[PDB]
């Protein structure tokens, strides 16, 4: 079994072949609390421990840990939440071999030539021991590390004269990455990474309001807000303090506005690119100002109805 | 082996003889950036250092080095641009003698007889010593030079009459060689080289333009450009700002027509050719301008099908 | 009150004079982060706020923005490191007129006249609103702009023929601004603007150098340990990791040597001047290289000994 594996810091997202040759996707969001959860009733819980650590998937404790930065990539924490995605995802647990991802500005020096230092601590990580209690954890087996950004350019690229240049936008919760990518995927012009720019900016500006607004929660329920911030009527059933509603709208509404001008002036650094590609699930947030800002024609920019899912995808394109 | 390198500002144009006798050719586009290139994917990327500074192959940066210049002939990015033009011919990594070129004025002193000193500077040149990041650079081992122009016109100089003489006129992207030779080759009667007076005039006009139509590019997608200009299809594909291709054709246009007064006004100042010649890649932009200017008779103007080489395999047939 | 604001990319300088006639001169770094910085005992901070964004100024983060680009001259981080030099300078909060600067290239089309359009930008960009935290910012009235580099030979100009011309070497943060002007001012021979040569090659290099040693800081410590380069007691007071202080200064001398190196190419371009000025904060990292390789005269070499205010002093004797 091999599957891939686009470990981001907000949501793993898993894709990987059947058997019978079909493709299946699975997301599984990172919202941990260092402490087992209690089973109540019909609950299933997932305690794991790792290094003398406890750890529980939890997705409303306002005291999951917050995973919003680089370290994360080679944290313990990160193991626990590919473990856990993988046993969320309907395969029987097993050995298995993936592939998982780092950052543009991690997998690649200054020269846009790979980190081996950086991609070898990424595989070392997952070599960390796990236990699941009451239960098997899948077993890992053979480690490969790709790019993040750049592997969702894939088909695009294909169809692209190698005198084109794509610009592959890539918003996820902590970081911003670019790369600026030849046709046929001939070569790289460029390559950059924030990860001080993520839509936590907005994460967490939300998640302060819903304290205010007595609704404390985790950061992924602060997101699924986020999601859900063009539905009133969600709004309304999530958000406790009825009276408090417009200062989560309005925190968010200026969160965005602070990102999508902080994503607009780092676009001004690029240059040539004849093709413009929003993925991540901030693409949502950002792409209609992207698109105007960068007067590229409607034909050469691209999005796809499952941004979150464009970079995972392209792993599974190229390396299956 | 001994390799035949016109290495020209703009492209390194190779030809050589292989083990059973056939003879090959190669150009080589000098778009080099001060930093390594990232590889992503099945890109090979080609990192070198010299002297203590690095350099990528990169055709589509806006910060390219621009090598419109004289003193690129005895540069740094010379060496770099040579060792690539090798590095992608397809000949394995060796040592090689090589014959290179110099412009009229370099290579001849105003009496026409060689500059031993700037000759010797050319040579030495090649000595400086490079790394190819990875890999094996080919060794330069003895190193002859010629003079550019000239070497072109060998083959219809030998059909000529001592009496008659040959304007052969060398239109490049930085100079305008321009050499008028007697019959055999028997005498030159003149020399000319105006380095303000290229191709680049135009280069840098459609570089202009393309970054105001939102296509920041290096000077070679430039030339890529003016390359395809008739092709209103290709203009379409690679302009990103749909709106503004005149911009970019009527700036093109607009230099062509500077290039054209500029060079046949320096043609003038020949008198008493019998013959006139057109070569580099240039040769496409002016020819017709020159052939109607010169009132020579059909049959005494020369023109290729592949002017771009003249020079290199007039080299060739001489030195081979 | 009329002040003299060379606004560069990494530090402001100011130049004014007072009621009872004395000149008074101030510099302020340009560091600042997206966030406002917290006040503890008897640290006065200053948060501000433009266009819905807070920005403190921030001498030591390591998330400080990096401004060492063109986009800054009329980027909204300018504004608020303008009213902060204005605040931190000793004049009481006003009304003021002030003559701020652009880039060779910006100010001047490549027929060196003025770029109405940048100039206009640039004034423009001066009326955006911003807000002091629990203070007064002054209010900017009339808006002046001036070319960078020229300004600063106005004293060296005056006693010279209109024969001789001078270069005038502007090493900045960012840019490296070369003019070629002919005595008294009479007229400017050539423009040169290269936005990617700055002494942020060295400054970059400094600050990864700095965060491998353990001390992750700004642009700002980073130029401060490029400033203090020459004094091994200072070195090792700032750098945490006193194993790896070679790591640090050989990255600054690699890294200067290149700086070197690209600005001495960068000379070969110009001809026929007379006498050779170097300004700017790079001007005492590259005066003694430059002397030597144009093997101008001692008395036509002209060097202050405080470069980094010879161009904001110059703007003062002009239009003050
Ligand atoms: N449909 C949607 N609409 C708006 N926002 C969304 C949507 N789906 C996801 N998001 C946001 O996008 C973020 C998750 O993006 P994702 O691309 O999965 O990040 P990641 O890859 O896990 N993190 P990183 O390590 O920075 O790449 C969350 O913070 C959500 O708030
Ligand atoms: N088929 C073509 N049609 C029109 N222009 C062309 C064509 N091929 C090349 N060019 C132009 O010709 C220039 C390259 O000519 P080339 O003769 O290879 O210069 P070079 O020898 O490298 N430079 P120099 O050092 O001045 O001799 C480029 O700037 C192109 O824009
Ligand atoms: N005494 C010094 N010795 C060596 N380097 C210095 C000194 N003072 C300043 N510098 C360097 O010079 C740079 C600042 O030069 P400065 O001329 O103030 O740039 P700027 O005008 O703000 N930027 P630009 O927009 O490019 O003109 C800093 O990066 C410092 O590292
Ligand atoms: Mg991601
Ligand atoms: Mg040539
Ligand atoms: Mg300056």
């Amino acid at each position: 079994m091999l599957v891939f594996i686009d470990d981001g810091s907000t949501n793993i997202k898993l894709q990987w072949q059947e058997s019978d040759g079909t493709i299946k996707q699975h997301i599984s969001p990172n919202s941990f609390k260092r402490e087992w959860a209690v089973s109540f009733g019909d609950k299933k819980v997932f305690n794991y421990t790792l290094n003398g650590e406890q750890y529980s998937f939890d997705p409303i404790s306002p005291d999951a840990v917050v995973t919003t930065n680089i370290a994360w990539q080679y944290s313990d924490v990160n193991v626990v939440a590919v473990h856990h995605a993988l046993l969320t995802s309907g395969l029987p647990v097993s050995e298995v071999d993936i592939v998982c991802t780092l950052p543009l500005t991690e997998y690649y020096d200054r020269n846009n030539q790979p980190n081996t230092e950086n991609i070898e601590r990424k595989k070392a990580n997952f070599r960390k021991k796990i236990t699941l209690n009451g239960g098997d954890t899948f077993t890992i087996k053979d480690v490969k590390v790709m790019p993040e950004s750049i592997p969702a350019g894939y088909e695009v690229l294909q169809e692209l004269d190698e005198l084109d240049s794509l610009l592959i936008i890539d918003l996820g919760g902590t970081t911003l990455d670019i790369s600026q990518v030849m046709g046929k995927l001939s070569g790289i012009s460029k390559i950059y990474g924030d990860s001080s720019l993520g839509v936590s900016l907005v994460t967490s500006a939300v998640k302060d309001a819903l304290s205010l607004a007595r609704t404390k929660g985790s950061s992924y329920l602060a997101d699924d807000i986020i999601i859900h911030r063009k539905d009133n009527n969600y709004l309304k059933q999530r958000i406790n303090d009825e009276n408090k509603i417009s200062i989560v709208t309005e925190a968010m509404n200026e969160a965005l506005r602070k990102l999508e001008q902080r994503v607009l002036n780092t676009l001004n650094e690029f240059s040539g690119y004849t093709h413009v590609m929003v993925i991540g699930g901030g693409a949502e947030l950002i792409c209609d100002a992207v698109k105007k800002h960068t007067q590229i024609r409607d034909e050469r920019f691209f999005k796809t109805n499952n941004s979150q899912y464009d970079l995972v995808n392209g792993m599974y394109l190229i390396g299956n």
